């Protein structure tokens, strides 16, 4: 599925992320545009051999079992196909244990880059919340 900006934000909402651990709502959905254009499908490969999967685009040499990553913990407990799932539910749960794990949104690269230090409510401006 492709999310809509405000459409997101309000599943976001629904599922526990506004201001968890910190972090309001817009910081999430600006990491979820440059992470996967808001697609829940994206998949990408690391030079490691290790895959992202899906609209937070998780990491499987720690977060997901996919079954081709050696080395790997499945740290969320979970198969990486079901971060694949238009329900975010799975990607939502796991994204809470991330963020938990001392290190904050800096575990998304394309947020510390793109989102930190800049006008994130700008994302969810204009949204019926
Ligand atoms: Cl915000
Ligand atoms: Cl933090
Ligand atoms: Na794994």
């Amino acid at each position: 599925k492709v999310f809509g900006r405000c459409e997101l934000a309000a599943a976001m909402k629904r599922h526990g992320l506004d201001n968890y651990r910190g972090y309001s709502l817009g910081n999430w959905v600006c990491a979820a545009k440059f992470e996967s254009n808001f697609n829940t499908q994206a998949t990408n490969r690391n030079t490691d051999g290790s895959t992202d999967y899906g609209i937070l685009q998780i990491n499987s040499r720690w977060w997901c079992n996919d079954g081709r990553t050696p080395g790997s913990r499945n740290l969320c407990n979970i198969p990486c196909s079901a971060l694949l799932s238009s329900d975010i539910t799975a990607s939502v749960n796991c994204a809470k244990k991330i963020v938990s794990d001392g290190n904050g949104m800096n575990a998304w690269v394309a947020w510390r880059n793109r989102c930190k230090g800049t006008d994130v409510q700008a994302w969810i401006r204009g949204c019926r919340l």
